[PDB]
């Protein structure tokens, strides 16, 4: 089609390695380019960990307030907000909010311990159907996203169908994907991204996620106005291990989505 023909346009002028996968919630109908390859997950990944606590909190219903604390052996690479709560207490809640919306990897980590590790991470994606997900590593060493390594990886379908089922299905409680919606639609990290190709007057939940080889990635959900809601991820990966962040090439793919629309 005109759009995989584009997308195939876009990706020979970027230089790298693009995959995409449009859901359209109004058919079902799903658009995918390089849908089954894996791509290094980066923070894209710290949406399935806040869902799995999320989850667990069905059962335990004050979980979210749990307060958890920050230690300075707890902090590493990037983590703009722990950092403002060393050697105090962050709760559940504050932890995802952070790892979303902030992309804090202090935050992740400790919704990973939460979890039992990565290996509880991962269950909680095979336990909602996504077969693809594997989270292997915690942060900063989930980024490394080295050609032809299978760790820290989904595919562009898996993870498109998940988001999907995470936000506007039923795989959460109906307060825990409420709860996971406004997080999504408060990101912080994403202005440049999937939301500026997309018109300014559509809402967009998103979650980036960048790492080395140049990886920059976003999976969004997005309610335009008046119109069935889509669900769009687009990863994008470098040959050079220092290659720079290329957050223009999902703007310009997302552009091209919304476009044949
Ligand atoms: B994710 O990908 O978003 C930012 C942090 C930086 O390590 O990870």
């Amino acid at each position: 089609s005109a759009v995989q023909q584009k997308l195939a346009a876009l990706e020979k002028s970027s230089g790298g390695r693009l995959g995409v996968a449009l859901i359209d919630t109004a058919d079902n109908t799903q658009v995918l380019y390089r849908g089954d390859e894996r791509f290094p997950m980066c923070s894209t990944s710290k949406v399935m960990a806040a869902a799995a606590v999320l989850k667990q909190s069905e059962t335990q219903k004050q979980l979210l307030n749990q307060p958890v604390e920050i230690k300075p052996a707890d902090l590493v690479n990037y983590n703009p907000i722990a950092e403002k709560h060393v050697n105090g207490t962050m709760t559940l809640a504050e932890l995802s909010a952070a790892a979303l919306q902030y992309s804090d990897n202090t935050a992740m980590n400790k919704l990973i311990a939460q979890l039992g590790g990565p290996g509880g991470v991962t269950a909680f994606a095979r336990a909602i159907g996504d077969e693809t997900f594997r989270l292997d590593r915690t942060e900063p060493t989930l980024n490394t996203a080295i050609p032809g390594d299978p760790r820290d990886t989904t595919t562009p379908r898996a993870m498109a169908q998940t988001l999907r089922q995470l936000t506007l299905g039923h795989a959460l409680g109906e307060t825990q994907r409420a709860q996971l919606v406004t997080w999504l639609k408060g990101n912080t990290t994403g202005a440049a991204s999937i939301r500026a190709g997309l018109p300014t007057s559509w809402t967009v939940g998103d979650k980036t996620g960048s790492g080395d080889y140049g990886t920059t990635n976003d999976i969004a959900v997005i309610w335009p106005q008046g119109r069935a809601p889509l669900v769009l991820v687009t990863y994008f990966t470098q040959p050079q291990q220092n290659a720079e962040s290329r957050r223009d090439v999902l703007a310009s793919a997302a552009r091209i989505i919304a476009e044949g629309l």
